[PDB]
């Protein structure tokens, strides 16, 4: 398989990094960082997130596997005492694939960008008041009038989105989750407050109300747009895919990030 | 068709339900509440979950709908003004069914009981500290010390799992909901907090610590169960199919119900 | 000073109590527990309720002192290891004394009763539907619709209240707290969600809407009243009374509660 | 009196500005906005706190009045159709006078900055991660990893405050009230969540621990600070003091503003 290696770039991640390139070389393994099948992220969670984009464009050609070098990250499934037994374990093509889904954002001005999140999309102000009409599946639903809103993905429920209360989903379900940041709600302005949950094939859309300019974050890179018409949400078609060795399920997962590990 | 209707027993909804029926004697329909094909409910979502009860062993040979007599009912699509279009257009069959998914709970003993829930299925203790441990298809996830736990359906999402912080989910999701009531927190009681979505096939199991007896709520009939050994909850096979003769979406029936009508 | 020592009753609790009277007699102290003026509580926080309801009708005469057995208590302010230290200290009368705030219930029906809480006074219904008149000094200030309502201390701040989503007060303001237990919230139903936060001197009163009967607990001792016509709460004028022999702010019993210690 | 108006600007409010100068000039009233003793504000809240810091200078000199000529405003106590009512009780000094707590914040650099708020002090990053440690009158009391974090006074806990989860609290509470901005919370980042709510000369200090960068907004004056060593909150000894004509109570306010009016 060709395959690629990135860090996170400490000492401990490059010597890591350097070793499991050197047990790769004692196997039908090549290294290549333009078209590789298997990418491995030594870091932690915002390591892999870097590496999910640097290969945004051929997700299905590419099995991801996380290692983590600091405490447990939630896209990592190996300790970095694991390296050996994974390379041994990756190079007899000895696994499953999992698949993770992802959102889509389209940006529209006045021409589009897309996106793609592993994690979220969130939106706010670039500076004054944020205000937008949130209109789904071309229904107004609500005028909305706070700090932001984020966009998650099922994998992406335990970041952002949890700190937002938003609901945890477990990563089969093909499905999006807005969550709100500090929206006004009084006799005047209200919104629904609690996160909602929309499946495949459902389109949200923010338009603006009076300001044109928002920043938009895709996994937390973060960019600011000017004149904009329409930002939409929707479950993408694309998949991100994991290289499985073991069993770790979601809720086992989950319970070691915030419970006990 | 054979045909019954409920009614909440005021006397607005036995007049609306008498006249419906002399509407209903103008056409090819056999008033039956033995084995009705539609069951239609005049009253409020009360009155809806007790038409869905009345009938959880023919879920499959029916099709629901709902008048509210009141204020809008989330299971009703038509008001009391309406109802001689509805016996029109029901007599000449030109409506499409629609599916909502159901949650099934099973209480085991030292035996089992199961039970159908369209809204929800909550769990409390019977007077002293409610403390259970949660499995998760098998696997430990947390132990809860707090009020209670309550299971949603997808379209029990806008009603007590709302009032609990809970994500609402649009219905063509097949997945069930937990949310805590009132859980301890601190350095020695540890939970999730955030609500979380399971999907079809998932089983979340609630296993006593000290107390076995539990007030167990399906659709608020609650009855106390003693000696419990397990809670099961899993998404059911079965689901609750909803004539329909016009497009109504999920989306603005929330918006109608929270934000505005 | 005459003194008297209630234990939680295990093995342990009961040794330490024996251990610190024998410790007692070496010094000018009588064991008296019709008319101590140090209680002192062997145990948990549990323990320490009951022993505070014990003494309800002398708190002006007493000094409380608090000894977890198990992990930290928040009225504690001893581990066992300490216990010597604090009968030498007790003893040699080497303390100042600080005082908490106080909730006063009083429920009227159909005739008065009035309760004392360290912690809370909690109300929900006795089996029916929970619908109170909430009425801030003669002032309608919602109709309330739900699982019920907790009035806290400022103590009893991190407990229960904490639990709902209730803000965390020190102690040396004079204040309640109300939160909400699981309201409804939709366009007929409305309550004001946030928790509340009242001085001395103002009543809130709650009124029932249809159902008279009431589950009222005061430090989770929760007894039936019948025939209610009013729930009052307001900030007693009435304290107690710690003994405190070294510095162990509240925001530092906080922090090592729930954050680390 | 000396006196002066300030208006948010529309047609509406400069009118009802000129109607009431003309309505003044028929009494012992000069017109003066270097020392005016009455300061009447017609508008919004958002008026109101521009007016209340034009003048931050001569509190203890001044009572504020707030007209709102959309709806309700919460420092607003009139309508526009009550002006001339207004101008009459003004005139003939038929009026007692409420305070308001405030809210210091000291901003330290590498030399101070201080600033009063009415509402509330946010802090924000200036771009990467906020990361603060909160330090409670000189204790460590954890270690904020989040969005960011917003001091409320008690007038101000029904404005962000009240959208971030915070208590609402009654004005004559001298007191301040911190809530978090989505925090992080897993098994290695750990937050009270709950809003914390301090008493009278209680300093609550944020330190940084990478950046030194923050956007501080003071009543919605957001202003980058650099180089950052400290940020201090505490109440003020500093009061805002209001004319009032009629009991308005705070909870009323509250009611009308939430509820229904
Ligand atoms: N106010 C906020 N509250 C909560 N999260 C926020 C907030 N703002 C942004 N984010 C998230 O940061 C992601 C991106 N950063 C790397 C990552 C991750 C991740 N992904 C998952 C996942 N899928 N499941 C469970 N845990 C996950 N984590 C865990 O978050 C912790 C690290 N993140 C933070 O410090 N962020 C705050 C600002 C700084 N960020 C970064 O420079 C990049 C590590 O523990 C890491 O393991 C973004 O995409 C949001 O989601
Ligand atoms: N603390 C709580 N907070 C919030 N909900 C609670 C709480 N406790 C129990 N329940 C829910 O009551 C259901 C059952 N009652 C009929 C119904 C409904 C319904 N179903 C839906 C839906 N799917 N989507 C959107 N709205 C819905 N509604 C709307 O609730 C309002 C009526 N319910 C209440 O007064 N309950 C409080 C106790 C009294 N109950 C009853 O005697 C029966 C009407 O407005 C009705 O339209 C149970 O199943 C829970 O879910
Ligand atoms: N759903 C709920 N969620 C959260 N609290 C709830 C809930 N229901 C009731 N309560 C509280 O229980 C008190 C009373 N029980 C002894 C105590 C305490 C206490 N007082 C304080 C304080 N002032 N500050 C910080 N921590 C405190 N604690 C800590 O609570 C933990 C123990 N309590 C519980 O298991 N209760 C659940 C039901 C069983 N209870 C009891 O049999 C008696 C131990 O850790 C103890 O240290 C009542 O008064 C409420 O407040
Ligand atoms: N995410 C957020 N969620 C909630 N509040 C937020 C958020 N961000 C900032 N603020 C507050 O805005 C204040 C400042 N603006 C004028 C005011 C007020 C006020 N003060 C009180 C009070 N003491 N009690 C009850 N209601 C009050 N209101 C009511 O807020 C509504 C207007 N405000 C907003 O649109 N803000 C969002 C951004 C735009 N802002 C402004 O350009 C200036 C009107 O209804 C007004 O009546 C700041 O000081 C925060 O507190």
């Amino acid at each position: 398989m060709k395959y690629m290696i990135t860090s996170k770039g400490d000492e401990k991640s490059d010597l890591l990094r350097l070793n499991m390139i050197a047990g790769f070389g004692e196997y039908d393994m090549e290294y290549d960082d333009v078209e590789p099948e298997i990418v491995i992220s030594i870091g932690g969670d915002g390591t892999f997130l870097s590496a999910f984009h640097q290969y945004e464009e051929r997700l299905d050609e590419i099995a991801f596997i996380g290692i983590h070098t600091g405490h447990l990250g939630f896209y990592a499934d190996w300790r970095p005492a694991e390296a050996d037994k994974l390379v041994k374990l990756l190079a007899k093509g000895e696994y499953q694939k999992v698949s993770y889904p992802l959102l889509k954002t389209t940006v529209k001005y006045g021409k589009e960008a897309t996106y793609l999140a592993l994690n979220e999309s969130t939106v706010k102000s670039s500076g004054g008041p944020f205000v937008v009409d949130v209109v789904i599946n071309d229904i107004h639903f609500e005028r909305f009038r706070g700090d932001g809103l984020c966009m998650s993905t099922p994998s992406g429920t335990t970041a952002y989105n949890k700190s937002l209360g938003g609901a945890l989903m477990h990563p089969s379900i093909e499905a999006m989750q807005l969550t709100e940041m500090a929206s006004i709600n009084n006799r005047v302005y209200r919104t629904i407050g609690s996160p909602l949950v929309f499946p495949k094939h459902h389109v949200v859309s923010l338009q603006p109300v009076n300001d044109k300019d928002f920043q938009i974050s895709v996994d937390h890179l973060s960019i600011l747009h000017r004149d904009v018409q329409e930002i939409r949400y929707e479950v993408s078609a694309k998949k991100i895919h994991f290289a499985r060795f073991r069993s770790f399920p979601f809720w086992r997962r989950v319970h070691d990030s915030f419970i006990e590990d």
